[PDB]
């Protein structure tokens, strides 16, 4: 189904979906590397109760890269220069109750650009949903320790001020990596990140790095002053 | 082994193979998108009995796209601009009886083009074979219902007159899709469809769409007048 | 960790590693197809005992292609035109004893080129290691029979003088292939071999061919005079 087509206005209206969907399709005429500040927010609202927030002002690039990791990748077309498919459930669709509805909003758009939303529904229903969280490391701190237990993927902002990044595994061993080593390990699993319209392919962005977290309980980052490091994590859980 | 090399003549002679092969290799100097009307027909002939028809005047593009879906894709070379490998069995080769032989013919070729056939045989033998069937929707009908039970793949002609396409699953649920949604779902599984000689890659043809049918028993197509829609289906069965 | 950066000198010093690593990272500013005669040698030395040789003057191209076969492939970057990851163990790292150390050396380099080595370590430890062996067919012999039992991959030098290559399977069946058929079968499993910096991709080298050996005990090569054929084989075994 078709949800909305946004152009001209810098902010999108709160779009309400009553049909149980399972995935979202983002289409735009700008390249993946051209996204600067577009943000998305998706949440399921109940009736006489409290809302459930899956994404709260998450960057469009991070949202796209957190759902197209693996065999699949963001594609292109003659009309749309960027098409991405993002999963919201594990293997089915969201099971809506008597008074639930999905609500999607977009923030910080561009006046002379177009963005189209599509919904994908499948017969299977499931309760496992994806939750997105954000973590920040300031430009003044030297060493920062963060907890990533229970997560399976992460996206980190790439900068030249980052020196070392050390994992903490479930068995207690600690392994330290360089940014180049982390990038090589990331590209070892997913060689192609996106395909352009003319035919060229890109293996990754120049400012975002995807880290697959398997049996990782903590990450310690050592860097210097100058930039703020952003981490976006995704988890799967039952509501 | 080498079967035949055809050039100059618009029709190929009936080529007979007595060795138990397991796959076919098509090589040509034209691009995959440049194929217009080439047709192929493959059938196994018995002795004192009736023949078995696996492909009966199937389009070359459909035959190529129905066998190179997934991890593999059609490749290129310095000499040949299109190389494709098509499987005829499940995991082995055709078990020929006392008087069986394979026969392959080509129709509607081009005078100034070259087409080379190769055969691939493997030690394992199997009885499961692939059968190709064709279905048509006329340019006058608005809504058409077809049955695709027992099939695992389909190829549909792409046109701008198609409005909606609805699946019927084994559990009874009916889901309707748009052509754009179907194309996105198709490209989600197989990102790259072919690789050109210069280095560029193409994610799909401009007039053919591949649909993986899993637990699908019927397809209902709603469109307008103007074009004829062609469906090519492939099934696996024991003879 | 960082091992060494070599430039200006035609030979690299014997580099000693005391930390238990699990993989090697090769980075260079030359393209993969531009490698001509660079050779590598890696061996683990004990204390009061005999050394263990895993690679003894193996060509850089063969070493790279014998470890990047499958989903992964050699990548590129803005600074480095060739980045490759080569595994030395099965799923862990080498378990060093009380007096063991890894030693890596490079031979036949280029004066105006740069080569950087990196080490990758993971918490898991294992005893299964990879061993590389070389076989040669002279330019005078017509038919040569070689044994490849126990191996899972091979890399053969590509030349126009090779006529036929016949496998011998575990069940006794013998299947003969042409170089074109072998290349098509090789590209069927791994479509993309490397990705260039500008965006183009290459599906394989013009002088090296990768053969996946599954349940193969012998290979018989029939050719003519004119060139020397080189085979590089890799095996997994416990020390």
């Amino acid at each position: 189904m078709k949800i909305a087509t946004i152009t001209g206005v810098t902010k999108s209206p709160e779009l309400q979906v009553t049909k149980a969907i399972g995935a979202l399709i983002l289409s735009s005429d700008v390249a993946l590397s051209a996204l600067t500040t577009e943000k998305i927010s998706i949440y399921i609202e109940r009736g006489n109760g409290s809302n459930v927030i899956l994404a709260n002002k998450v960057l469009l690039k991070d949202f796209i890269l957190a759902s197209t990791y693996g065999t699949e990748n963001t594609q292109s077309d003659a009309d749309n220069a960027m098409i991405a498919l993002c999963e919201l459930a594990d293997e089915g669709s969201i099971y809506l109750a008597d008074k639930e509805s999905i609500k999607i909003t977009l923030e910080d758009l561009i006046s002379d650009k177009r963005y189209d939303l599509h919904g994908i529904e499948e017969p299977q229903q499931t309760n496992n949903l994806f939750f997105f969280e954000q973590k920040s490391v300031a430009s003044e701190e030297f060493n920062k320790k963060i907890d990533v237990q229970g997560f399976d993927l992460a996206i980190m902002t790439v900068d030249d001020s980052v020196s070392d990044l050390s994992y903490q595994y479930s068995n207690g061993q600690v392994v330290k990596y360089l940014p180049f080593e982390l990038q090589t390990l990331s590209r070892d699993i997913d060689p192609i990140q996106a395909v352009l319209s003319d035919g060229k392919v890109v293996q990754g962005l120049t400012d975002r790095l995807t880290l697959p977290l398997v049996a990782v309980v903590g990450i310690e980052i050592n860097k210097s002053q100058g930039s703020i490091i952003n981490f976006v994590v995704r988890c799967l859980k039952t509501v």
